[PDB]
């Protein structure tokens, strides 16, 4: 398995927009992390298709979260970008091939897809139970209180932008 | 995110061949679910890469589990199809632009990836504290203490 490389920057994305106090446009978001911007838009779009982020359109317009960041699972954002699907889909192989147990007698589920399935549930029970909110709490903790407001200053800057 | 299809083939082949006494014909461990003799070439290719599935040559030649049902997990068995490569990679994007941390101030990994490799490595645990035993008891259990003898009966028979 690979998680999709966007899982990453979308993630750094929702953390550094939770210190931005007016919408941010995605070359900002891409410029602050020296990646293509199309690249960026496109793990925004994701975000945004999820109900996790809004584009604010015409003037001082760009990305907003939708909700506050402890409402903001890392399960929510996994999710977006890399699929909502298990990563095992049990496709009834028990009832395929000349010994094939009928339909009829599969009211429960495969002990193996069982096997399987509590495995996810402890990947999704970890991911769920951390928000954007944690990681800028263990942020503020390890980088110290003023990191991510600067970051979030540097992302809504206006003219003052151009003259660092 | 998505395994491999080649997952719960896998799975259900280590599961039954405990059942197997002999050696288990290639043809006959094709046919159980009718899959190709390619796609069981790889499957056995992968089994036999991770040390869980041996060839035995000869004229009642077949496959074999290489160790006890007790002694293989199910991450052996998915790692085996799927390969042992972390989902999530950080590829250090907090050491790109601007307002770069220093290389110098990177000395732990990421929150983010912490929290990331955290939740990989509780589904990797759960894959690990189960056996394919367990699921051989499990089986017994709720299909009967006959279902998979008369599975292993059927891999072995001489004749068909
Ligand atoms: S039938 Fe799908 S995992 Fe057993
Ligand atoms: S730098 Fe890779 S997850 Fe933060
Ligand atoms: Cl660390």
């Amino acid at each position: 398995m690979k998680l999709s490389g966007g899982v990453e920057w979308a993630l750094h994305c929702c953390v550094v927009l939770t210190a931005a106090s007016r919408p941010v446009p995605a070359a900002r978001l891409a410029e602050l992390h020296d990646v293509s911007p199309s690249y960026l838009a496109k793990q925004m779009q994701a975000l945004s298709r999820a109900g996790l982020v809004r584009s604010v359109q015409g003037k001082t317009g760009g990305y907003v979260l939708t909700r506050p960041a402890v409402e903001i699972t890392l399960l929510d954002v996994v999710q977006a970008v890399d699929g909502p699907d298990p990563a095992f889909v049990c496709t009834e192989i028990r009832q395929r091939g000349p010994l094939a147990t009928p339909p009829e007698k599969c009211t429960k589920a495969c002990p193996i897809a069982r096997a399987m399935g509590a495995a996810e549930a402890a990947w999704r029970a970890s991911l769920a139970a951390t928000t954007i909110a944690d990681l800028v709490a263990t942020v503020d903790d390890e980088s110290g209180p003023d990191a991510l407001p600067g970051v979030g200053a540097w992302l809504i800057e206006g003219l003052g932008h151009h003259h660092h």
